[PDB]
């Protein structure tokens, strides 16, 4: 099931750039060209619109830790944070919760997540030439940074290490000590058709027993840890070029700007594809898969898909 969540409210003037879900999936928090808004998942009054709660340009990427009360918002190419309390409807216009604290000045992507010792924030300044890497632990300090020499599409938490999306593929690299290493491993023949291609836009990865499904804007298939081929007969070839990805199984989803891809995971055979505009993956969680798109004129629509069986 697809539902509408939000037709009426974004337009062609100030699309949706970015979504996170708080407040265990009750409420959504929405990133635009020219602020930031909160709306009920669940409204129990139908004629309530999202509201404005923070001024900001540019707002491109949007997450939280919940554990810490932090909104991490990424504006104009600027790293801060908020506490959450910045969303109450109780605080006013000047007050100090609304106050952001500079993490870091220059960022084109960033990513929260657990990864040990702490848990984690990584701001990414990429080229086409190189990229440079931070890693924060929570008020957010500093810790350690490191240096890629290639374009970074991505960057994932694998227990004790980063393992970065990079023109040349996923490339692996240890939170302490080191020094880095290619995932895939040189030997297995199986996988030339990922070295055939230099370059590579590496998106997304995910565990599934100890296998990991890899998704790039070409092609998916499995490994085994030590970045072996698994299930070798099996291999999908993605019609478009995904820009993002996600899993409800028994269904991988790629969404590229003009069509949401749908196949099974078992047989690789193609379930479905829905066309569109503008489509932009917002965000997906046990819960569900929160997208937009572009409808005519000049809405700019929010939906939701889940799965169930």
């Amino acid at each position: 099931n697809k539902t509408v969540l939000c037709s009426n409210f974004f337009t062609s003037a100030n699309r949706v750039n970015c979504l996170v879900p708080v407040d265990g999936g009750r409420k959504l928090v929405y990133g635009t060209d020219s602020g930031i808004f909160i709306s009920e998942r669940w409204p129990k009054d139908k004629s309530a619109k999202p509201r404005r709660v923070l001024d900001a340009s540019q707002v491109t990427q949007i997450d939280t830790l919940e554990e810490y009360q932090l909104l991490l918002v990424l504006a104009n190419k600027t790293l801060s944070s908020y506490p959450m309390e910045a969303l109450e409807l109780a605080e006013g216009q000047n007050s100090v919760a609304k106050r952001p604290k500079k993490i870091q000045g220059h960022a084109n992507f960033f990513k929260a997540g657990i990864g040990l010792g702490r848990h984690l924030v990584c701001s990414v300044k990429t080229s086409a030439l190189s990229s440079t890497i931070k890693v924060y632990e929570p008020t957010l300090k500093p810790f350690k940074e490191y240096y890629i020499p290639a374009e970074s599409s991505s960057i994932h938490f694998l227990r004790s290490t980063l393992c970065v999306g990079c023109a040349r593929g996923f490339e692996v690299v240890s939170l302490e000590t080191t020094e880095t290493q290619s995932l895939l491993d040189q030997a297995d023949t199986s996988l030339d058709f990922v070295a055939r291609k230099e370059n590579v836009k590496p998106i997304h990865i995910e565990r599934m027993n100890g296998e990991f499904l890899l998704n790039y804007s070409d092609f998916s298939f499995f490994v085994n840890r030590n970045g072996w081929r698994a299930r070798p007969d099996w291999k999908i070839s993605w019609e478009g070029n995904p820009n993002a990805f996600a899993l409800s199984y028994p269904y991988i989803l790629a969404f590229e700007p003009n069509f949401i891809e749908i196949r099974h995971i078992e047989t690789s055979e193609l379930i479905h594809i829905m066309t569109g505009k503008n489509i932009r993956m917002l965000h997906s969680s046990t819960r569900e898969i929160l997208y937009a798109y572009e409808d005519e004129g000049g809405e700019d629509v929010v939906a939701s898909l889940d799965f169930w069986n």
